[PDB]
């Protein structure tokens, strides 16, 4: 159960996997 996000950490100019909502 995870979702793609484009603002989790100030070290990636794109999107990553997010599991906290």
């Amino acid at each position: 159960g995870c979702r793609f996000c484009c603002n989790c950490c100030p070290n990636m100019s794109g999107c990553g996997v997010c599991c906290r909502f």
